[PDB]
DNA sequence: TCGCTAAGCAGTCCGCG
DNA sequence: GCGGACTGCTTAG
């Protein structure tokens, strides 16, 4: 096989390297590698090594890493630019694996853990580490087993040794319910003390050495916790050992109001699953816990016990044990589904970096385009500092609030890596500058054409047309990858589709689940199959089409996040090809380009409808417009149509064939105007929305500027089996909103879409009856919880103290002389109630640690104090009246003259 | 929360005769 | 009460 990397580090002049030979096999070397760096030099000096703008380069070689950093800091001290790849273990990798890294994931060790640590007086805090570990269990993806570590002595209880039967039973016969699945795959040890634990522990490490380290909060806490523990026991040297190099080092991770402390392990890659979650599935979350993620993500219930978690050792040793046993599985659980480490190697493996530095796109980009570069022996430039500056985004269009019976949206394919395509936008590609007339004169066709040779941006900005900048070659790589696997998602999603219709009508018959790939749009053999198969089948399809699309997802949004990031990294200081001239490019010619075509679109459908100066586009954002279809609707007039499919197919093929063609002659245009390299504006249609046929839905509203809703039938070509709400913006898609509060708004938002005012009305009414009946966890607020200390006088609200502080601050007086009361954590999240008057919290708040339960001590007489008033209005009532004064409808009957009888 | 801009709403403080 | 200046937070893209 092709050999390939593990793990990469510099330690000193030495290159450390983990690394799969061509055998398969795990091997580790030690290379005193000599890097190159580069100075200019004159014409005379015959070269083949030319910086990005063909400026001619020398190539010094250095006797050791250590001296290349060295003369970095004496051309600093000179004043002259030192080139090439300063991050040394990049050029190595660079060196070494010159060539398309195939990679095999079944070599790749890649192990899950997770700790307990029994601890009285609160939070056991890792950098002290003063509590002993009392259990690991650590999942071996070579092995396919869970190995467990389990103290039965400790200073706070000596325990019997967990049974693997009783794990296994239902919860309904005293069991853990440890799945079936995985029980086979645990290897249970049993420790006299942890000391033994420990070395065993590590003795384990030193066979079984991660390359892949994950797990949850496994960076924050579990491994600062045991190096620390270790340390403290043993010393230094021991602690080391986590290292497959012996070195360590505590890293200082800084933000706006303090620090944190991690441990970086030389030669292992760290990806906690708590950071890859919240860099890749692209949610927000109201908590971070395990138990909320798994549930949300799995549908699982969470893991139920008594007492506090620091008295569950000593009470129900054997449930401790299997929930950290679970705790472990639960996230190779989310991954199986999600695909995170799927991508993050993918992705470090094509960059050809650290797998690590996925979590940096500037690093991610660095290393792509420095291979790229490398490739034609040219040379990159050396990073500089620049101050940070604000730069103008994209344009967002002011729409008239209101309801919109028909609507049919549009969108420009994956926008801004397309404009830097199109316009060739590159630091080496600069061709010069031209005078700037106002965006508007651009927009409407009447100021001069900027450029006769050069292709062109409205901020003023001139690009080479002869050949590809290094930027649009390699965005196109990952935009070209991309394509792909948003295919397989779409595919998947459209066959969900027909098992949804299928489902109508289920075959009573036993069966089995068809042998398909999901990721290619069902035949119409495997469709006559599905017709006749039973509802336990058509589930299990539904389940495993539904796991495809989630696969394609992962795939396909984290590619498109990887391409936009490289947009943006040209507006970030620390990126080495920053320039505000090209982000400035990028944004100013995509506010342009939605400006233009929203015009063409207008100046088309006036055409076609034989009137002047009506707005067919409502409103539009950054990429999308959305058009008025009512006039379309009405030429026809709803009388005409069958059903709904029948109108939605008719504004399908409106769409297609009339509207997409307009505006592909539309951005054609532009494309002259601007004289670009290539046109690359494809804005194909998204949407197709309005009310249910005979209905008296309204189909859509607008409150404002990214505040909308619509019933949409049809989505970039799937064609749901039942119409689907898109709502962006309003509360319902807000991680603060109270989530018995989602729910109900979400459900008036349908009713005003699909049935209109009076089922409205009559949602309403019972909503206001009955809601003081919610679980006080479901109508609690969300909210961030940052700079607690600065609003702290003395225990009270200082001055322009926020309100979810407020209810912290009242919880912590509350709660005052307890080690044992949940604190509240800087920086995470809280749940908030108001406070009726006169209450014995003194305050008109209170707020506790998200995803829990409130603390016994103080629960009643919360749940007594609520104030359910306060809370309906604020939550409920005024996003309500925002929805409905912007529909032009009531949520309330208004007085008649039929009341009179 | 270690790892692009536009723009919405909640809440504080205080003016507005 | 509402709105503007301001902080805080969370969206859409
Ligand atoms: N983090 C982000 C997100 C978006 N955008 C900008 C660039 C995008 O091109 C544009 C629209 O983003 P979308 O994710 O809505 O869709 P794209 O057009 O990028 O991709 P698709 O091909 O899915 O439409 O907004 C950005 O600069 N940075
Ligand atoms: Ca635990
Ligand atoms: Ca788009
Ligand atoms: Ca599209
Ligand atoms: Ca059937
Ligand atoms: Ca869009």
């Amino acid at each position: 096989m092709k050999e390939f990397y593990l793990t990469v580090e510099q330690i000193g002049d030495s290159i450390f390297e983990r690394y799969i030979d061509s055998n398969g096999r795990e091997r580790t070397r030690e290379v005193e590698y000599k890097p190159s760096l580069f100075a200019h030099c004159p014409e005379s000096q015959a070269t083949k090594y030319f910086d990005i703008y063909g400026k001619p380069c020398t190539r010094k070689l250095f006797a050791n890493m250590r001296d290349a950093s060295q003369w970095i800091k004496r051309m600093e001290d000179i004043g002259l630019e030192a080139l090439g790849m300063d991050d040394f273990k990049l050029a190595y990798l660079s060196d070494t694996y010159n060539y398309e890294i195939k990679y095999d994931h079944t070599k790749i060790r890649v192990a899950n853990f997770d700790i307990e640590v029994t601890s009285p007086d609160g939070f056991p805090e890792p950098s002290q580490a003063k509590h002993p570990i009392d259990a690991i269990t650590h999942y071996d993806s070579i092995d396919d087993r869970f190995y467990v570590f389990d103290l039965l002595n400790s200073p706070y209880g000596n325990v019997e040794e967990w049974s693997i039967e009783i794990a296994a039973k239902l919860q309904e016969q005293g069991g853990d319910e440890v799945p079936s699945e995985i029980i086979d795959k645990i290897i249970y040890m049993p420790f006299d003390n942890e000391k033994e634990l420990l070395m065993e522990y590590l003795n384990f490490w030193q066979q079984k050495t991660p390359v892949i380290l994950t797990g949850w909060n496994v960076e924050s806490f579990a491994i600062p916790y045991v190096y620390n523990r270790i340390k403290n026991i043993f010393g230094e040297s021991t602690a080391k050992r986590l290292s497959p190099h012996r070195k360590t080092r505590v890293k200082v991770i800084e933000n706006m109001y303090g620090s944190r402390e991690i441990i970086t392990l030389f030669g292992i890659s760290v990806l906690d699953y708590i950071d890859l979650y919240k860099k890749f599935s692209f949610t927000n979350q109201p908590s971070y816990s395990l138990d909320y993620i798994s549930e949300f993500e799995l549908n699982v219930g969470k893991l139920k016990y008594d007492g506090p978690i620091s008295k569950l050792r000593e009470s129900n040793h054997q449930r401790y044990i299997s929930y950290n046993i679970i705790a472990v599985y639960r996230v190779l659980q989310i991954d199986a589904k999600r695909q995170f480490i799927n991508l993050s190697l993918d992705m470090g493996y094509y960059a050809k970096i650290q797998i690590q530095s996925v979590f940096s796109p500037i690093k991610t980009w660095d290393a792509i385009i420095f291979n790229s570069l490398k490739e034609q022996n040219k040379v990159i430039p050396q990073g500089r500092s620049h101050p940070v500056q604000p730069y103008p985004g994209a344009f967002v269009k002011e729409p008239i609030p209101n309801r919109y019976k028909y609507v049919m949206s549009f969108d420009l394919t994956s926008l801004y890596p397309s404009i830097i395509r199109q316009v060739n936008i590159s630091p080496e590609t600069i061709a010069g500058t031209f005078k700037v007339a106002p965006l508007h004169d651009y927009i409407n066709a009447v100021a001069e054409r900027p450029s006769d040779v050069y292709s062109c941006s409205p901020n003023g900005m001139m690009y080479y047309k002869d050949r590809d900048g290094v930027v649009p070659t390699e965005i196109t790589k990952v935009f070209n990858q991309r394509k792909e696997h948003k295919g397989y998602m779409l595919a998947a999603q459209r066959n969900g589709e027909i098992i949804k219709e299928a489902l109508h009508n289920p075959n009573l018959s036993v069966d089995e689940p068809l042998d398909v790939d999901y990721r290619f749009d069902f035949s119409d053999e495997i469709k006559e199959k599905i017709k006749k198969l039973s509802a336990k089948s058509l589930n299990e399809m539904l389940f495993r089409a539904q796991r495809t699309e989630v696969a394609g997802m992962t795939a396909q949004i984290n590619r498109k996040a990887l391409i936009n990031g490289l947009a943006g990294a040209l507006g970030n200081v620390w990126f080495r090809y920053y320039d505000l001239r090209n982000a400035t490019a990028i944004t100013t010619f995509g506010q342009m380009a939605l400006q233009w075509i929203e015009r063409k679109v207008n100046e088309y459908l006036n055409e076609v409808c034989g009137t002047e100066g009506e707005a067919f586009v409502l409103y539009g954002d950054t990429d999308s417009i959305y058009v008025s279809a009512d006039k379309i609707i009405d030429k026809v007039g709803e009388s005409k149509f069958r059903d709904t499919n029948h109108w939605v197919d008719f504004l399908d093929k409106f769409a297609r064939e009339r509207m997409e063609p307009a505006i592909d002659r539309g951005f054609r245009e532009m494309c002259e105007y601007m004289n670009n390299k290539q046109h690359l504006m494809f804005m194909d249609r998204e949407a197709i929305a309005g009310p249910p046929l005979g209905s008296k839905g309204i189909g859509g509203f607008w409150t404002g500027k990214k505040r909308y809703a619509l019933n949409v039938w049809d989505m970039e070509g799937t064609r749901y089996a039942e119409p689907k709400l898109k709502i962006m913006g309003l509360e319902t898609q807000k991680s603060s909103t109270p989530k018995a509060v989602q729910k109900a708004l979400k459900e008036c938002i349908r009713r005003m879409l699909q049935e209109g005012e009076e089922s409205l009305q009559e949602y309403f009414k019972e909503f206001e009856k009955e809601f003081r009946q919610l679980n006080y966890i479901s109508i609690a607020s969300v909210s961030s919880a940052n700079n607690i200390a600065k609003y702290d006088v003395g225990g009270f609200p200082g001055p322009k103290c926020p309100f979810h502080i407020r209810g912290i601050l009242t919880y912590n007086r509350a709660i005052k002389g307890n080690i044992d009361a949940p604190q509240v954590v800087e920086g995470e999240k809280v749940y908030v109630l108001p406070l009726r008057e006169g209450n014995p919290f003194g305050d008109k708040c209170i707020a506790w640690p998200s995803g829990t339960e409130i603390t016994d001590l103080i629960k009643d007489d919360v749940l007594h104090w609520m104030d359910y008033t306060v809370l309906l209005e604020k939550t409920f009532i005024k996003p309500l009246e925002g929805f409905t004064s912007a529909a032009k409808l009531d949520y309330e009957k208004k007085a008649s003259l039929f009341d009179m009888f």
